[PDB]
C-alpha cells in the first residue's frame, strides 16, 4: 500500500524500505560507494539538470541514506528527511541554511551544551545574532522577537532538569511574528513526541541517541517541508557544512530504528520504576522526571508526550562530594556522557564535565553540585535499582 | 623507532598505526562507538578539563580516526591531522574556523566547483568576502590582497585543464602580507606533492579520491599546525560544521591508503602512456597533462610534483556532438563524475554536467564543448587506449 | 560483579561485554583482523603451547567473537560458546567432532531440512549411521538406541507443525544409554527455552534467526561444556569444517542480541494475537501454535517454554490452489524462507519450496497442500491480521 | 565486452563486477542480508526448482559473494568459483565433497600444517585414507596411487623451504590413473601462477593471504568446473561444512583484490632485493627463495611462476638461540604467523610455534632450529633490509 497508512510500529519496521529491486535482498543493501555510473551522456545530464531523478555522488544522495531519510520523514509526519554526519551538523546545517548576516534567532537557554556554544560564540561571528530566553515561559519568547528574527529554537524535554516547552503554543507565537519553529526532538524520538504535528516547521535529531539506540553511530537527521529540505541538501550540506552521513552509518541507524518502538517502551517502563524508587529515597533531595506528578509541567507533558522518556536527573544529599562518591560506587551503570543506549549510563556534571566551571555559574545553568543524570537502559530495572541503592547508601 | 624516520613507503604502511595494545590485533580495530566509559569521576574530569588525554565521544575524537589523522600528518610532514565527513567539510571547517564577518579571502578561480559555490555564494552571506584571481599569475594574488585578508586559497593541479600554481612563490606572497596559505592537495596526494614542505600552512584533501582510492568512501582530511588543528577540531568541527568522520570510514581510508604508493605509481605510469597516445591522435586537438613537455608550466611541474598525476583532460575534434558521441562509445571507461578510483572514469562536462550552462559562460570557465576529463585507473593501459581509440574513431 | 549473577535482561545487555580496556570504547570494537602480533618469541610460544592465553589468528579465536561466545554461554547457562559461519556449520562442526566411522546417531525426523540432508546422505557416506524417529514419542528414541549410539539429536519446537519434544525426558533416556543429547534451540532462543537447564549436553543455534533478529547475518553458535567446546574449536572448526565466524558478523550479532528480550516479548505477544485470529477464522482448517490450548502438547509447552514463540503454521481451506492464492494476495507480509526477522515473513511450502516433491511424499513429511508458515514480526498485530484477513478472504 | 577478453590487470579490476543495475552505484553493494524476498509463489518455486536463477538465502548464494566468485574464476581461468569461511573450509569443502569412506588421497607432505592435521587425523576417522609423499618427486606420487585414489593434493611453493611441485607433470600422472588434481595456490595468487592452465582440475586459496592482501579477512575460495563447483556448493557447503562467506568479507576481499597486480609486483620486487641481501650475508647459512638461481628447482620455477613470490625463508647462524635473539631484535618487521599482508611479518617456528615439538621431529619436517620465515610487505626494501641487518648483527 502506502507506508503512511499503516500503524506506527509497522511504519517503524517498513517505512522507507523495501526489498532490493534487482535481487530481492530483504535488508537494505549497504551502498558503500562514492561514485555512481551513468548509462549515457544524456542520463548524466538529465540527473544533473536536475530535470530527472537518480543518483550521482554520495555527498548529494545515496540509496541507503535515502531509505533512512524517508523512514524518519514518515515517523515525524514530515515531507522529507536529510541525514547528517552528527546531531550538531543537523542543527547547524539547518540554521546556516536559514540564516545570514543580519538575521536573528530566539533560542531556549536550556539546550544541549554544544548547541549553546554554536549559538553563543560562532553564530554572532557570522553576523547572526541570538537571544537566549527561558522557553518554559512563552512570553519571554514573544518579547525577544525582532523584525530580523528568522527562527525560534527549542528543545523539549531539556537538560539538565528535564523542563518542558509547550510546542504548540510556541509554534503559534513564532508563526504570528513570521518566524519558523525548529525543535530538537532527540530526547523523545518520534515514538514519544511529534513536534511537526504540533505546529513546528522543522525537527532535528541526534540519531546518536534513541533513534539508533545502540551507542555505535554518530549521526543526525533533519525533517521538514520538501522545499526547505532541498535547500538544506543542495546548499547547506553540499556547500556549507559538508556534513553528509556515511552509507554504513545510515544502514546501522536503519537497523537500530527497527526496534525503536519496543526499545522506547522498555526504556520508559524502566525509567518510571527507577524514578519512583528515587523519589521514595530519603537520601535523594529531588527527582526530575516527566512521569512523576510532582513535575512542574506534568499536565503539559501528558498532552505533548506519549511516554515520559528514558532520562532521569536527581540530586543526592551532600552535594558535590556525595555525588562523586555515588558515581564512583556504581557497579552496573556506566560512567559516560551519551544517552539513549541499551546500557544504563550515568554522569555527575559537577565533578566530571563542569569541575572547572565556577560553582556559582553552574548553579545559574541549573547544574547543582549534587545533580546526577541517568540514561536508563534495557537491563532489569531491579538490577539498576539495586546498583543505585547500593551506591547511594555508600555515598551518604 | 619513530615513524617519521622511515622511508615514505614504510610510512604509508605503518605511520599512525600499531598492533592493538590489548590483544595484538594487527589491523586497526574499528572502534565503531559513540560512547566512551570513564573509570571514575576523576578520570572523566581529567579528560574533559582538558588536563589529560584519552577519549570521550566520537564527535570529539576516536582511536580509529586518530590513526588516520596521525598517518596523514606524517605523510604531509605536518604536525596534526583532522578527519572530516567530506572533502567539502575539510575545506569549510578550515575556512569557517579561520574567518569571521569582515574577513577576506583571495582564492584561485580554477577550483573545484562546489568549493567555488561555497566561496561565491555562502561566504559573502556570512560577511566574509572573497576575491577570485588567476592563481597561475602570482601577481594577481598579490594585487587582490587587502588588510582584511586572512587566507589565500589554491588548488594545484587545477580543473579542468590541469593548470598549475607555484606553491612556494604564493606562500611567500601570502606570508609577507600576513595571510595563511591553504592548499587543496586532493589531485596529487602526499605521495606526489607536499605543499607544507613548500611553505603552505594548511593542506586539505578530499580522501574520497586518491587517498582512499577505492571509490567507496566520502571523506576529507585537514593537516596543519597543532595549534590550528586543535581549533579546527574543538570549534570548527565540534560547534560549526559537525562534519565528523565515521570510524568505519576512517578504517576503510586507512585500508585504502596502505596501497597509495603503488597505486599512484601505476596511475601515473598509465596516464603518461595514455596522454602520449592522445597527443599523437589526429582527431584530438589538445591534451592537458603535466607529464607532456608542451604543458605551459611543465618545468614548474617537474620541480613541484614527483609524478605528473593520474588525471588527463583533452579536446576532441568536432566539439560538443563529437564529445557526446565519444563518451557514449566507450566500453571500458565508466561514465561518472568522481576521480582517483581503481576504475578508469570519464566525463564530458559540456553534455553531462554543464549542459544547461551558457555555452559562452562555459568557455569563460575554461570548459570547451569538446573537453573530456579522464581519471586513469589501474587497468592495462593497452585496454584503455584501445577503448579510447575505438570511441574516438567512432565519434569523429 | 559476576555477569552470571544479574537478571536475564541485564545479562542480555552486558554478559560477555565490557568497555574496551585500552580506550574505554563502550561498543565492543570490531577486531576485523586476520593477524595478531606477538611482543616476543616467548609470547608467541606461550600462546601456542598452549600454556598461556591471548590471541593468535582469527580462525582460532578473536576478541569480538569471544564476547559473543561468552554472552551466549551465559544466556544458555553453559560453560563455553563457539561461534560459526552458519547454523548448519554449528550442527556439523558439533556432530563431526563427536562422531567417526562406525558411530551412530538417533535423530528426530521433524528437523530442519538441510540438517536432514546432512544426516540422511552425508553422514552415512562417512560411515556414520543415523536412525530417524518421531521424537514426540520418547519410547521410539529409546528403541532406536544402539551400542554405537553417541548422540541423540532433537529440535523443539519442530517444523512444520510446531510439535514439541520433551527435553528433560529425552535427556534422561539418552544419558542412561551413555549418549549425549544435542538440542537445536534456534526457534526459541535462550530467552524462551534453556535445554541445558533441562539436561541437554550441547545446544546449537542458527543465530541467523532470533538471536541476531535483524535478517542480515548468517551464523551459528554452539554452547556446552568447556572440554567439548575446546575440541569443537581446536579440531572441529580448525581442522574439519573451517566454519569460523567473521568478526563483523559477530559484532552485528552482539548488536542484535542486545534487544533479544524485548524482541521475543513482542514477537510472541503478536503471534498469540494472530494465532487466535486464525483459530477463529472459518476459512482456516487448522492452526499450529504452542500458545493455543488445542495444541497436542500444550502442557509440556507450558513447562518447557517461557513463551509460545513467534512462529505459526496453519492450513487454509482449499489446499494448494488456495494456499498459492493466499500468499500471492498478501501486501504486508513478505514471501521468503527465513524466520526470526523484524519483518513478518510468510511461505507456502507446497507451491514454493516443495512444488516438485511428490504430493503424497510431502504429506508423509507433514507438509499438506494448504500449509502456510508464518514468522511473525514486530509490526502492529492489527496490520498483520488485516493483511492476512484480506488475503485469506480473497483466496477462499 | 566479455570480461574474459581483457588484459589481466583489467580483469583484476573489472571481472565479475559492474555498476549496480538499480542505482548505478559503482562499488559492488554490500548485500548484508540473510533473507531474499520473492514476488510470487511461482517465483519462489522457480528459483527453488531449481528451474530458474536468482537468489534465495545467503548460505546458498549472494550477489556480493557471487561477484567475488566470478572474478576469481576469471583470474584462474576456471569455469566457476565458490567462496568460503576460510582457506581451511575451501580445502575441506572440496575434499569432503569428492571423497567418501573407502576412498583414498595422495597428498604432498610439504603442506600447510592445519591441512596436514585434517588429512592425518580427521580424514582417516571418516574412512578416507591418505598417503603422504614428497611431491617434488613425481614418481612417489605415481607409486602411492591406488585403485581407490580419487584425489592428488599439492601446494606449490610449499612451506617451510619453498620447494616446488611440477603441476603439469603431476596433473598428467594423476589423470592417467583416473584421479583429480587439487592445487593450493595461496602462496602465488592467480597473478603469479595458474594451476588450471597447467592441467589441475581444482584450485583452492586461503584469500586470507595475498588475494585479500590487507590482513583483515579470513576466507577461502574454490575454483573449478561448473559441474564440480555446483556439488561443492549445493552439497559440500550447504550440507557438510556450512562454511559460507559473509557478504561483508566478500566485499572486503573484492576491495583488496583490486590492487592484486600492483601488490604482487611490489611484494616480489621487494622480496628479491631482500633475498639477495640475505644470500650475501655471512651470518646467514641458507636462503630459500625461488628467485635465487641456487634454488634446487629454479628452472621449473621460471616456467611455472611469473614471479618468484613474496615469501622468503632463511637460516641464521647459531641455530635456535640465534633465531630467538634475531626475531626479538627486529623493530619494523612484525612477529606474527600469517602472510601476504601489506606489513612485513616474521616468525621463527622453532622458538614460537614448534617449541614443544621434538627437535629431531622438527628436523624431519624440514624445520631447523635457525629457520626464519619472512613475509615481505610493501615497505621500502631499504628499511626492511636495515631492520634485518640490525637484528642479525645483534643475534650473531
Ligand atoms: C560533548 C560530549 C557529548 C555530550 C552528550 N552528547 C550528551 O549530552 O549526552
Ligand atoms: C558534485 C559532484 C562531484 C564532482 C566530483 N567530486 C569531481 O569533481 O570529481
Ligand atoms: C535452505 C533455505 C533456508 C530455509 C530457512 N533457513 C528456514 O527454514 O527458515
Ligand atoms: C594456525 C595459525 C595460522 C598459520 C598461518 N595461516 C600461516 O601459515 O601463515
Amino acid at each position: 500500500s502506502d507506508c503512511r497508512t499503516y500503524g506506527f510500529n509497522t511504519q517503524i519496521v517498513h517505512a522507507g524500505q523495501q526489498p532490493d529491486p534487482s535481487t530481492g535482498a530483504l535488508s537494505t543493501p549497504i551502498f558503500q560507494t562514492s561514485t555512481f555510473v551513468f548509462d549515457s551522456a544524456e542520463q548524466g545530464a538529465a540527473r544533473f539538470a536536475l530535470e530527472e531523478s537518480g543518483y550521482i555522488y554520495t555527498r548529494l544522495g545515496n540509496p541507503t541514506t535515502d531509505a533512512l531519510e524517508k523512514k524518519l520523514a514518515v515517523l515525524e509526519r514530515g515531507e522529507a528527511g536529510l541525514a547528517t554526519a552528527s546531531g550538531i551538523s543537523a542543527i547547524t546545517t539547518t540554521l546556516l541554511t536559514l540564516c545570514q548576516q543580519g538575521d536573528h534567532i530566539v533560542s531556549a537557554s536550556a539546550i544541549y551544551g554544544c548547541t549553546h556554544a554554536f549559538l553563543s560564540h560562532s553564530m554572532p561571528k557570522f553576523g547572526i545574532n541570538v537571544s537566549f530566553v527561558d522557553a518554559a515561559k512563552p512570553e519571554e519568547i514573544r518579547a525577544a522577537m525582532r523584525p530580523e528574527t528568522k527562527v525560534v529554537y527549542i528543545e523539549t524535554p531539556a537538560n539538565p532538569t528535564l523542563s518542558l516547552v509547550d510546542i504548540e503554543t510556541v509554534a503559534g507565537i513564532a508563526h504570528q511574528q513570521g518566524a519558523l519553529l525548529v525543535v530538537d526532538n532527540t530526547f523523545m524520538s518520534p515514538y514519544c513526541q511529534q513536534p511537526l504535528q504540533l505546529g513546528a516547521d522543522i525537527v532535528v535529531h541526534s540519531v546518536t541517541k534513541y533513534i539508533n539506540g545502540h551507542g555505535d553511530v554518530i549521526g543526525g537527521i533533519i525533517v521538514g517541508k520538501q522545499e526547505f529540505i532541498d535547500q538544506a541538501r543542495f546548499v547547506g550540506l553540499k556547500d556549507i557544512t559538508g556534513g553528509c552521513m556515511s552509507p554504513f552509518n545510515a544502514w546501522l541507524t536503519l537497523r537500530g530504528v527497527k526496534t525503536l518502538g519496543i526499545r522506547m517502551e522498555r526504556h520508559c517502563e524502566n525509567a518510571l520504576k527507577i524514578a519512583r524508587f528515587l523519589e521514595g529515597h530519603p537520601s535523594i533531595t529531588r527527582v526530575y522526571y516527566p512521569g512523576l506528578s510532582s513535575h512542574p509541567q506534568y499536565e503539559l507533558g501528558q498532552r505533548q508526550m506519549s511516554l515520559p522518556g528514558g532520562i532521569i536527573s536527581f540530586e543526592i544529599a551532600g552535594g558535590l562530594e556525595a555525588g562523586r562518591r555515588m558515581i564512583n560506587s556504581v557497579e552496573l551503570c556506566l560512567l559516560a556522557v551519551s544517552l539513549g543506549d541499551t546500557e544504563t549510563l550515568i554522569q555527575h556534571p559537577a565533578s566530571m564535565t563542569h569541575s572547572p566551571v565556577a560553582p556559582e555559574e553552574r548553579l545559574k545553568a541549573g547544574i547543582t553540585d549534587g545533580l546526577i543524570r541517568l540514561s536508563v537502559g534495557l537491563e532489569d530495572p531491579e538490577d539498576i535499582i539495586n546498583d543505585l541503592e547500593h551506591a547511594i547508601r555508600k555515598a551518604t
